[PDB]
């Protein structure tokens, strides 16, 4: 029978589905049964809480989560703790605050640092652009946004690494395709010798290679996405972008249910899974 549970979000896109066979190859691995559910209801935050729920009278030693929204979990997961339930946070983070209010706990956060996400995506055009160096941009997403935030800092910092690269202009486009095309047409009139521009996340991409295009200069500018959406994987291998800094769901799910086994065998463990370049 098993021992451990995972609930992840709906299994509607590739990531989700990645983690899933990313636990399931995990289980492979270490020889254990896992179950894995996720509620058919896409964006329903009771769904997955009465998902949740429904496992109180089952038995799991570990289970694993990757909630909606930071507090549509708290309730079950507290009442998990107060059972003895090993607990691991997967992708966002639950609310602490609250989870701690409700007399509850989690063992382990496993997620990516978006901060190093946009140093992966601005180190990636640091060693492309080699001894010489060259002018960088950053097309940002909604100021103050968590993870567009932590993005914009950690390529800044990157790019601040190497003194022969200049940061010419780091400017929001609002995770808006149409927009982000403006902002780089801006920035490519500005800075006609600019080499290469990491973006935020793919939807922008996707407008700032549409914007180079435009300029005629398509291979020319490195342009460098964050997400690795189907579209973006499309781009790079056309050419239309240089790379994009993707997420590696199916090792958050098995570093996940690693933990719970481990556990078997307080702050919580902060465990950050390095995303992956997408390349050509």
């Amino acid at each position: 029978a098993a021992k451990y549970a995972v609930v992840l979000k709906t299994l509607t896109d590739p990531f989700w589905v990645n983690m899933k066979k990313g636990i399931e190859d995990e289980a492979k691995k270490l020889g254990v049964s896992v179950d894995i559910f996720a509620a058919a209801s896409e964006g329903d935050a009771e769904a997955q809480k009465s998902l949740f729920e429904s496992l109180s009278n089952k038995n799991y030693k570990g289970i694993a989560f990757a909630p909606l929204t930071k507090d549509n979990l708290v309730e079950p997961v507290a009442a998990a703790w107060k059972k003895g339930t090993y607990l691991v946070n997967l992708d966002e983070k639950i609310d602490m605050k609250k989870l701690k209010a409700a007399g509850g706990a989690v063992e382990a956060f496993v997620t990516t640092d978006n901060v190093q996400v946009g140093a992966q995506g601005a180190g990636y055009i640091v060693q492309k652009l080699g001894a010489q160096g060259g002018e960088v941009a950053i097309i940002e997403g909604e100021a103050g946004n968590a993870s567009g935030e932590a993005r914009r800092t950690g390529a800044t910092d990157q790019f601040a690494k190497a003194s022969n690269i200049k940061l010419v202009a780091s400017q929001p486009a609002d995770w808006d395709r149409t927009k982000a095309k403006q902002v780089a047409t801006e920035i490519l009139a500005k800075n006609p010798n600019i080499k290469a521009i990491y973006c935020a996340n793919d939807t922008m991409a996707l407008g700032v290679a549409d914007a180079v295009a435009d300029a005629g200069k398509t291979g020319k500018v490195l342009v460098v996405g964050t997400d690795g959406i189907p579209e973006a994987q499309e781009a790079v291998k056309a050419g239309k972008m240089t790379a994009t800094v993707a997420q590696n769901p199916a090792a958050i799910g098995a570093t996940g249910l690693k933990l719970m086994v481990d556990a078997e065998k307080k702050a919580p463990q902060y465990v950050l899974v390095a995303s992956k370049l997408v390349t050509a």
